[PDB]
């Protein structure tokens, strides 16, 4: 199932992912927080899963939120680094899904991250071409949920 | 406390951590799996916490173990990247501790990773000086458990 989704990560898709990550991943704290705050702004209902983080309206200043945001970027770093070996990408994606499945986060709910990713990419001037590439990577994770 | 433990990461400790990570982090899959297999070999009592992984003796051939091992190396990558800013190191360490606290992994239990780290370091020509530097980093996590 996840292997089939990984099959959509073509040579061109993997190239656009690496190129955009070279920029987005160069400031994990800044862009990681940008992603989370954008998710909360566009889909307020998702805050329900983050009660432990406390006052998420504090953004970057919220230590728990900042810690979570930085960590999120290392998961993506992991995914990007495994792009050339489907076997490793799949095992890393399935490992990642375990805790999210436990939290009862459906593929549909997880998909809400696509909007924020598109916006963050656009802030760095990476157009629709790149957003579509990232939507395909997210789809690999969705296949595991 | 975690804040006092992070203060123990002196100038040369941070430098030795970076110099050794430059080599160890070069092969996250290989060194990550070596780290886990060594832990299970030297402390068989910890295997119980990893029931979900299945037959851990299969090593690299165990997809779940490989997935977990690779991810473990990105957590260390995260810690190393935060050495410049104590405030960020602390929030990332506390974030990391959440799930380990939930699994009831105590500071003493976590500290068992020091042996495996020392052995992997030694396999790459990094002696006691480096093993002790890493013990200091591990001590920051222990303070959060
Ligand atoms: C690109 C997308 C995402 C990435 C890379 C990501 C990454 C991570 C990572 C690395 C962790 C820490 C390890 C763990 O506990 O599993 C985590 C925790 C978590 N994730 Fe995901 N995640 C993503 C999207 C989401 C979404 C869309 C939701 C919910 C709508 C979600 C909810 C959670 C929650 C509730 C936690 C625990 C937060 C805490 O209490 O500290 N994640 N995620
Ligand atoms: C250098 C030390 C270690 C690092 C960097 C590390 C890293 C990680 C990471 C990144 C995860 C995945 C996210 C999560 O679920 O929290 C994790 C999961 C886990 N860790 Fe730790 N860990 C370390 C040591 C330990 C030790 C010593 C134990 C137990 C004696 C432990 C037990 C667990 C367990 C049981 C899981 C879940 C495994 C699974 O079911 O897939 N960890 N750890």
């Amino acid at each position: 199932s996840v292997y089939d989704a990984a099959a959509q990560l073509t040579a061109d898709v993997k190239k656009d992912l690496r190129d955009s990550w070279k920029v987005i991943g160069s400031d994990k704290k800044g862009n990681g927080v940008a992603l989370m705050t954008t998710l909360f702004a566009d889909n307020q209902e998702t805050i329900g899963y983050f009660k432990r983080l406390g006052d998420v309206s504090q953004g970057m200043a919220n230590d728990k939120l900042r810690g979570h945001s930085i960590g999120l970027m290392y998961a993506l770093q992991n995914f990007i680094d495994q792009l050339d070996n489907p076997d490793d990408l799949v095992c890393v994606v399935e490992k990642f899904a375990v805790n999210h499945i436990t939290r009862k986060i459906s593929a549909a709910e997880f998909g809400k991250i696509n909007g924020p990713i598109k916006k963050v990419l656009a802030s760095k001037n990476f157009g629709d071409k790149y957003a579509n590439a990232w939507a395909k990577l997210v789809a690999v994770v969705q296949a595991a949920l």
